[PDB]
């Protein structure tokens, strides 16, 4: 009779069936899974209201949608502090500790070309820069944090550049049509394409962080909440959780059975 809801797609549904896996492992307390539930400002009003008890929401998130408040930086921890003492002055919510993967805007290209130019991070594009034939989605082209920041702050720009419906861009990078595309760093996609995925070692892109998030009353009355969820933190690196996704999206596995194996293998539940 704790309910755990999960906001739309595969990757909160693999969450919550986490934080069921381990506070029963852990609990005699039951856990009813609600995926698929809304979007954030829905999810966040049942929290709000009790319709549900605990739910996954990122640290970005919490700042630009219910602090209202501008992150003074792009470190993950600085973020995620931000957010936990935010949620818990203004909303009496606790946030515990987030889990290490970063769902946050990312640059891939093809292997080949990964390859030929020894490509790991997004400012070894610069020499290679007219090599790039680049396949964005119109909001990473014309989002003033988006493109124009990989302008600005890496001082990048890609003479050879289209615009693409975004299904049509891994055809396109699998053809070769293109050899860079712009994603989330957990899209099951960049597994599937077997893409590599460079480092944004700049920090230009904002992090957002996954963390389990409640009314503090709630964890209040059932302390017992925090250690199992707080198993997870620090937990998943983005190439993890873009494996699980996949095994979701792709093939067809329940987030359960991919939630349970992946915390049998960490050695989180036995």
């Amino acid at each position: 009779e704790i309910t755990i809801a999960g906001k739309l797609g595969a990757e909160p549904e693999i969450l919550i069936n986490m934080y069921k896996l381990v506070i029963e492992d852990e609990t005699d307390l039951k856990v009813n899974v609600k995926p698929n539930m809304g979007k954030t400002s829905f999810v966040f009003n049942a929290l709000k209201s009790g319709d549900i008890d605990i739910y996954p929401e990122f640290t970005g998130t919490v700042l630009e949608t219910f602090l209202k408040e501008n992150a003074k930086t792009h470190d993950p921890e600085e973020v995620y502090t931000q957010a936990r003492d935010g949620l818990a002055k203004d909303f009496d919510m606790t946030y515990l500790k987030p889990m290490k993967y970063n769902n946050t805007y990312a640059l891939a290209v093809s292997p080949e070309f990964a390859k030929e130019n020894n490509l790991e991070k997004i400012s070894d594009l610069g020499p290679v820069s007219d090599q790039v034939k680049a396949g964005f989605t119109l909001e990473f082209k014309d989002r003033s944090d988006g493109y124009k920041g990989i302008q600005d702050k890496y001082g990048l720009t890609f003479s050879n550049l289209k615009t693409m419906e975004p299904k049509l861009r891994y055809n396109a990078i699998k053809s070769g049509d293109i050899n860079l595309l712009d994603a989330y760093s957990t899209d099951s996609e960049l597994a599937q394409y077997k893409l590599k995925v460079l480092e944004d070692d700049q920090q230009l892109f904002p992090p957002y962080q996954g963390a389990p998030l409640m009314l503090t009353k709630t964890l209040d009355k059932y302390p017992e909440l925090k250690k199992p969820l707080n198993k997870l933190a620090g937990k998943i690196t983005d190439d993890e959780m873009r494996k699980m996704n996949y095994e979701v999206n792709v093939n067809g596995k329940s987030a359960y059975t991919v939630a349970k194996d992946y915390l049998k293998d960490q050695g989180i539940i036995k």
